């Protein structure tokens, strides 16, 4: 007794995440019909990814030199944090995973004893790959780590409208239905489920199970099914945006720049610049944000449009309620600053498929559902919360005011074993929420608030293992920037 239908109610990123991978994992075995505005457009921006979006490439059977060209995308290996510690300090988040000498990170060896002032540069590639506006792979395709279960798992840059187009014709070639209309009413049954939703001129859109994709307004689930949300403002007070799409090497990473009040993005695609400043209504105005924006970006913004946009931020209570399920922005959201909203909607649509009902709608499947997208937001909530408080930065009210903050249950016993030794599996956030420890090492080191200790062990051992990985990541440094082609290089030969 399975289900038959599925109404996706929205066509930006999550709804187009959505239907694409339901045709992928399903095939012609159930419907599928999406319904998208005319009028209501998509928010316009979503353009850097993390790690697990390489995998739902690889399970709609795309390969990067087909999609990437057709979405003005490039290689995203990092994020690149600008001015968090102090003004001009700069340092990589790079997606690399930590080198481990005799059981110890090659970071805890370096902060027994600094090899130079970057940290980044002696323990990592990736960094220096992306000063050198570097190509990850070489001209005849190949991954630069197979010169040296990856140890880079690395990510995009691209244009979300372009993406969408994209996956909207992927999954309309195989059989999606695709209605160009706006609901008007979603129509509830005796018990609280929704029976179909009503268009303005195509009929009533009738299914098993509808999926919410229709932004932060969240017809369906926010609005129509009244399921509480749990805001996150008092812990990430970044309620607000400015942002500008402006003309153009690709520096293959994502650069955020620490403000008065929040940070800026720059993400590089193939031949444009989006940017934009993420910041706190209650201390500066849209009017000095912007303003900040176009200073900032310089002469190259002069004619661009301003995008204002209000954030909501925190996570629904629950995100499958009924026969609704919340999948994008409708579901939850935190600030972009470590680009996790295409990863919430790939959780949301892998986890779905992993959970998918049959007629019987077991409730277990809603309550093990709602633990994991809760535990991931919650969990990224934190570690966006550890950006703030770890900066060392305290030179005005919001930067001291990132410090004073709520924190959320449990990080406070894990603050002060970071600053024990640096964190691990066992003492970050115990769920899982897409990053990995080596992503807080890194940002605890660059932020530099923290008072971080090496292991006393590493006095009682061998250090010769240490200072021979140390000057093989040099070796390897100077043969990838000799062989490795520029971004730019690589790109230009392959939109041949
Ligand atoms: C400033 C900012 C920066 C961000 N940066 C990143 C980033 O770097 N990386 C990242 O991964 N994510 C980022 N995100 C998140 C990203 O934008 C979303 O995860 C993604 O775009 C999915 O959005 P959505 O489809 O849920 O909502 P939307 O884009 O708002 O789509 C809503 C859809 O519902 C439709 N709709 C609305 N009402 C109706 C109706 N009545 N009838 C029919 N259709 C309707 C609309 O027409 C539209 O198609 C950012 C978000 C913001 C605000
Ligand atoms: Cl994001």
């Amino acid at each position: 007794p399975m289900l038959k239908n599925v109404v996706v109610v929205g066509g930006g990123t999550a709804g187009w995440m959505t239907a694409s991978y339901l045709t992928a994992a399903f095939g012609d075995r159930i419907g599928v019909t999406l319904v998208e505005s005319k009028r209501v457009g998509s928010i316009g921006v979503g353009e850097a990814t993390f790690s697990t979006v390489r995998h739902f490439f690889e399970y709609l059977g795309l390969e990067e030199k087909e999609w990437m060209p057709a979405c003005n995308a490039t290689y995203k290996l990092a994020i690149r944090f600008e001015n968090w510690r102090e003004p001009g300090h700069h340092f990589y988040h790079p997606f690399e995973r930590q080198r481990v000498v005799d059981g110890f990170p090659l970071t805890d060896w370096w902060l027994r004893e600094p090899r130079s002032d970057r940290f980044d540069k002696d323990c990592f590639l990736v960094g220096t790959l992306c000063d050198d506006l570097k190509s990850p792979r070489q001209l005849n395709g190949e991954l630069f780590e197979g010169g040296l279960t990856t140890q880079f798992p690395y990510a995009y840059h691209f244009d979300a409208t372009l993406v969408a187009n994209y996956l909207r014709d992927y999954a309309v070639a195989r059989g999606v239905k695709h209605v160009l209309d706006d609901v008007q009413d979603v129509a509830l049954d005796d018990r609280g489920w929704i029976s179909h939703v009503v268009t303005g001129e195509s009929g009533n859109l009738t299914g098993d199970l509808f999926i919410d994709c229709t932004g932060f307004r969240s017809l369906l689930l926010g609005k129509a099914l009244a399921e509480p949300f749990q805001s996150y403002q008092d812990s990430l007070p970044n309620d607000s945006a400015v942002a500008l799409r402006v003309p153009q090497g690709l520096r293959p990473c994502t650069t955020a720049t620490a403000q008065e009040a929040g940070w800026i993005w720059t993400i590089p695609l193939f031949d444009r610049i989006g940017t934009g400043y993420v910041y706190a209504g209650d201390y500066i105005s849209p009017e000095e944000a912007e303003r900040t924006l176009r200073a900032f970006v310089g002469p190259a913004a002069e004619h661009a449009d301003a995008n204002h946009i209000k954030m909501r931020i925190g996570r629904s209570n629950r995100h499958w309620v009924n026969n609704c399920v919340a999948v994008g922005l409708s579901s939850g959201f935190v600030e972009p600053l470590e680009s996790t909203g295409i990863f919430f909607i790939q959780h949301a649509i892998e986890q779905l498929v992993k959970h998918f009902p049959d007629e019987r709608w077991d409730d277990g499947l809603r309550t093990a559902y709602n633990k994991l997208v809760n535990n991931v937001m919650d969990g990224v909530r934190e570690f966006l919360v550890v950006h703030y408080y770890a900066a060392k930065r305290q030179d005005n009210q919001y930067w001291k005011d990132a410090k004073t903050r709520p924190l959320p249950d449990g990080l406070a016993e894990r603050l002060e074993r970071w600053q024990t030794r640096l964190p691990d599996n066992e003492s970050v956030f115990p769920h899982y929420h897409g990053f990995e420890s080596y992503s807080y090492v890194c940002m605890l080191l660059g932020l530099g608030g923290l008072d971080l200790k090496s292991s006393p062990a590493l006095g009682l051992m061998d250090a010769a293992p240490a200072r021979h990985e140390f000057k093989l990541v040099g070796e390897q440094a100077a043969e990838l920037a000799r062989t490795l082609p520029t971004q730019y290089e690589y790109f230009a030969q392959l939109h041949r």
